[PDB]
């Protein structure tokens, strides 16, 4: 379930792989 979260934007991921890559999409364009 909600194991990982992208802070600042408050994104709630059930995936870790998608979470971490999501914090990547923030560094990227
Ligand atoms: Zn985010």
């Amino acid at each position: 379930h909600i194991l990982y979260a992208c802070d600042s934007c408050g994104d709630k991921f059930l995936d870790a792989n998608s979470l971490a890559q999501h914090v990547r999409i923030h560094t990227a364009q």
